[PDB]
């Protein structure tokens, strides 16, 4: 009503029931809008975000839709601590949900997690749009199993030089290119290589890539030409797709168009 924008929620609407985690911007929790649809609520916390210029770029994000992207629905921005509203996903982070070994997953399954991923990855990128931290603690999986992509973009409104340096203790060296390492050179590219590293995460059930380097060793050996090999689980044909994703070069890397291709060739193969 009256002083509420189309982006703005009436943070009376929410109740809040549960509490899933702590990250980058503090809290997040489970709740229910107008006492009946399931959410997801980030409480940002004082001082982690740059609020002004992401409030700006949310009108931006409210017009991204795909189904294999966790779904925006809107910001409550009156009242400090400011909150960022979203589709609730029930069986919550997907490298968590790797790890759990009762899952005893099917290789068919294993593709088709990537292929969701690869689904969301290809629509950002027709509309320029770079995700910046693709790995699998930012992605989520629902309650029938699908996966979807979370939290793109929001790596620019980030206020912590241990985040945001390429020498921080927060930040993702292990999948970066050798351009972001050595020049903090970020692009379509740069989305690419991290989907090869977390194509390797889905086949590895959540292994740390590289497990028994530092961040400083696994600079400099990628940079000697070092890379990720083939997990047990994965065909030569589905060890191709991601090793196709670390081309020193990056203009010889592929687009998602392309590998999207590929991984429903290779489903029409091995399936
Ligand atoms: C967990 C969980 N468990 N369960 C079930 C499992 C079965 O038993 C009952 C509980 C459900 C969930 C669950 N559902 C969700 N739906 C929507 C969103 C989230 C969500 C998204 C991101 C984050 C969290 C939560 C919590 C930790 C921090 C994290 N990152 C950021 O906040 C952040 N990171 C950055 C960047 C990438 C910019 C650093 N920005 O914000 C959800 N979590």
């Amino acid at each position: 009503g009256l002083g509420y924008g189309s982006w703005e929620i009436d943070p009376k609407d929410l109740t809040f029931l549960k509490e899933l985690g702590t990250g980058q911007f503090g809290v997040v929790k489970y709740g229910k809008w107008r006492g009946q649809y399931d959410v997801a609520i980030k409480m940002i916390k004082e001082g982690s975000m740059s609020e002004d210029e992401f409030i700006e770029e949310a009108k931006v994000m409210m017009n991204l839709s795909h189904e294999k992207l966790v779904q925006l629905y809107g910001v409550c921005t009156k009242q400090r601590p400011i909150f960022i509203i979203t589709e609730y996903m029930a069986n919550g982070c997907l490298l968590n949900y790797l790890r759990e070994m009762r899952h005893r997953f099917q290789t068919q399954q294993l593709l088709e997690m990537c292929k969701d991923v690869c689904e969301a990855m290809e629509y950002l990128e027709s509309k320029q749009f770079l995700h910046r931290d693709l790995a699998a603690r930012n992605c989520l999986v629902n309650d029938q199993g699908v996966v979807k992509v979370s939290d793109f973009g929001l790596s620019r409104y980030v206020l912590d030089d241990e985040y945001t340096s390429s020498v921080g203790s927060k930040f993702p060296v292990r999948w970066s290119p050798p351009e972001v390492l050595m020049y903090s050179k970020f692009s379509s590219k740069s989305d690419i290589w991290a989907f090869g590293v977390l194509m390797w995460e889905i086949y590895s059930l959540g292994k740390m890539p590289y497990e028994r380097f530092t961040n400083s060793e696994t600079a400099e050996h990628i940079a000697q030409g070092l890379r990720l090999y083939r997990p047990h689980l994965a065909s030569e044909k589905v060890y191709t797709i991601m090793y196709s994703c670390w081309h020193e070069k990056a203009d010889e890397r592929p687009t998602f168009k392309i590998l999207l291709s590929n991984i429903l060739d290779v489903m029409d193969e091995e399936s």
